């Protein structure tokens, strides 16, 4: 139920550090690495 979505090309920035990023993928590919969470179970 989106409404009145003002996105684009706009800066980036982590939600687990704060690092600022100009391309896309990068944020992405980061939060791969970016976890910071030790080993999980089920
Ligand atoms: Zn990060």
């Amino acid at each position: 139920g989106s409404s009145g979505s003002s996105g684009g090309e706009t800066p980036y920035l982590c939600g687990q550090c704060g690092k600022s990023f100009t391309q896309r993928g990068s944020l992405a590919v980061h939060q791969r690495s970016c976890s910071q969470s030790g080993p999980s179970s089920g």
